[PDB]
């Protein structure tokens, strides 16, 4: 019905939605970890494929969570809303990693897989044209998803995050061992309903990556976490509406980029 409590998460979210475009500018990178993109924007100008740039800042995203062992992969890789392929080339440089499959939308308004030859790239298969949430499962060993479109309609963004759940349930059970998933909006209820029962049929915690911007909420379910949902995600949101309530700002904190080489495996 109407009237429930809400989460610390819910009031971050209307406050945000209640930022002007300036404050909005200042706010969404004062304090984030962020990656020096100039030189993988001339390489992209420049169509080098063999420099060692990633696709997007999903590789050094993902490279944060590996680095720290939040997720291993390993075996066979499949990557749910690959996009460009910032995470499927990132795992192809990863040793233990076999075999990487991507699958993307890609069309109007959605990215579109990218031709490199970062170092492993004749393990990685791209696919365009793939709406993950009709396919049937496939068999793997490690299963990324990092799709979750924005809104600033909370219920908009739950209802998307419960159907990235549903969906990566299904894939799951085809012998995953790791896994690294986007939880676009882990503040509402019946997200937080489901992650419960996620995490308890699959293991995992919440984990948020310094190198997300301050504009979204968005967490990762992956399986080297653990530990309470609420408590996790309590802990983001307070962080979160600190920085919104700063007036001296610092802006992002730059660090250099991943860099994956080239060559085949
Ligand atoms: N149902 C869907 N099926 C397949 N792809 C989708 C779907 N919905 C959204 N996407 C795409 O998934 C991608 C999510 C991106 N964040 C992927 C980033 C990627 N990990 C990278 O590092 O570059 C978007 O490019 C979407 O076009």
């Amino acid at each position: 019905g109407g009237g429930r409590g809400r989460m610390l998460g819910e009031m971050w979210k209307a406050q945000l939605n209640q930022l002007t475009r300036q404050e909005f500018m200042e706010y969404r990178r004062d304090g984030i970890i962020e990656v020096d993109r100039s030189a993988a924007r001339k390489a992209r100008r420049e169509g080098n494929v063999t420099g060692g740039h990633p696709v997007s800042r999903g590789t050094a995203k993902l490279r944060w969570m590996v680095e720290r062992g939040f997720v291993k992969p390993h075996g066979k890789v499949i990557d749910l809303g690959c996009g460009r392929g910032g995470w499927s080339y990132y795992c192809a440089t990863l040793k233990l990693v076999q075999e990487v499959k991507g699958y993307t939308k890609g069309g109007p308004g959605h990215e579109e897989p990218v031709m490199m030859q970062s170092y492993g790239w004749n393990l990685v298969s791209l696919k365009s044209g793939v709406d993950v949430f009709y396919r049937p499962s496939e068999q793997s060993d490690t299963l990324l998803c990092d799709i979750g479109e924005a809104s600033p309609v909370p219920e908009i963004e739950e209802a998307r995050t419960v159907k990235v759940l549903q969906m990566v349930e299904e894939w799951l059970s085809r012998g995953v061992e790791d896994f690294c998933v986007k939880i676009l909006c882990p503040y509402m209820p019946k997200v937080l309903k489901e992650l419960e029962k996620m995490q308890l049929r699959w293991g995992g915690g919440l984990i948020r990556v310094p190198l997300s911007r301050n504009s979204n909420h968005e967490m990762y379910w992956v399986s080297g976490a653990s530990g309470n949902i609420t408590n996790s995600v309590n802990t983001v949101s307070q962080m979160l509406i600190n920085r919104m309530n700063r007036t001296n700002r610092n802006g992002p904190k730059y660090e250099e980029d991943v860099h994956l080489g080239s060559g085949t495996r």
